């Protein structure tokens, strides 16, 4: 009684995979067939399921109009049609048979890992400051390689706004932005500073890099 | 100095989408216009950039052969089809101009949001627990609903490994579990226990329940 994995890897976004059991020592046309997938250093989580290639076949959200489950029954093979994968498809992917009353998820493939990937990291802190009017603020965003000719800028966000621009160029403020706003850095410690804040200045501020063709983001720090 | 967007909505996996920016204000023809991307709760992320008629089309690795980036400079338009969409994609969508060394990102799109769109909740406690042989062991597993049938089933977990089924049906211990091992409960209160702890009991177990078509998992307790 036994599930033969196949499949996986690595890939870039936007691509596709096939996986596949074979089912060995049961009746594979009684049983329903699941599939199942575990992220890393994280839980499990189910992703389809097929039934007596009925087939009434069920997805799960995350899944829908990329993923698409199939069955063979004269060859007692399950597949996952995996295709335009992002890089949250990254997981270990198992093949389950489904019980119900009668075991659960009593008999499991090994597992095969289903990786999905591809560079200026820019990296804030922190997360969040909890500060009162008037008081400074003092954001870092640190670049894992040096941004050349300082093309590092800040934006500001409100809710369900557009972000509006701030600094360019390291330390050049932009049309229409206050003296208290001011950027500093080479290199790769660059930091922003409100010396004194403003009631509407408490949103959520980005830096940005563009001293090449892949253009990124920090992940914002929040000032409340 | 304006750009007047349009488009978005609600669609489902697979869909098609189209938007648009109107310039006002400068010399379109000539300006280096990006498309920059939002999801709900997420930080920035650029999509796709467009520049004059000797230049190169850049997308996102996530994007390239869905999207289409395009551009009339005699109506004064940025365009952004967008075909095979997916949940992933989900996300306010802005346009922007491009201004490099002389301010970045310095003219935005309002923004349009496009959403692409088509469960018990199980909890163990404690996350960790660290104990030397001989001793018993206690793990929890709570359901936000109640599980019909008591159809809840116990894995074990042992460092990258497929998990092996323990308990299911609530307190059927399956064929080959020590009986050290038993669970107990039902409803939304499930706890399996291990009475004498050996050295090779020591790794991750997770619950799992099946009552529903969207079955779901715990998160784990792991035992030092």
């Amino acid at each position: 009684v036994q599930l033969v994995e196949s499949g996986g890897g690595l890939v870039q976004p936007g691509g596709s995979l096939r996986l596949s059991c074979a089912a060995s020592g049961f009746t594979f046309r009684n049983s329903a067939m699941h599939w199942v997938r575990q992220a890393p250093g994280k839980g499990l989580e189910w992703v389809s399921s097929i039934w007596y290639s009925g087939s009434n076949t069920y997805y799960a959200d995350s899944v829908k109009g990329r993923f698409t489950i199939s069955r063979d029954n004269s060859k007692n093979t399950l597949y996952l049609q995996m295709n335009s994968l992002f890089a949250e498809d990254t997981a270990v992917y198992y093949c389950a048979r489904f019980a119900g009353g009668w075991g659960a998820y009593d008999v499991w493939g090994q597992g095969t890992l289903v990786t999905v990937s591809s560079d200026i990291v820019l990296t804030q802190s922190p997360a969040t400051l909890s500060l009162s009017p008037g008081e400074r603020a003092t954001l870092s965003c640190r670049a894992s390689q040096s941004v050349s000719s300082n093309y590092l800028a800040w934006y500001q966000q409100k809710p369900g706004q557009a972000p509006r621009l701030l600094i360019y160029d390291s330390s050049s403020r932009a049309t229409g932005v206050p003296a208290r706003f001011s950027g500093s850095g080479s290199g790769t410690d660059f930091t922003l500073t409100i010396s004194s804040l403003e009631p509407e200045d408490f949103a959520v501020y980005y830096c940005h890099q563009y001293s090449d063709i892949s253009p990124t983001f920090g992940q914002g720090t929040k000032v409340e």
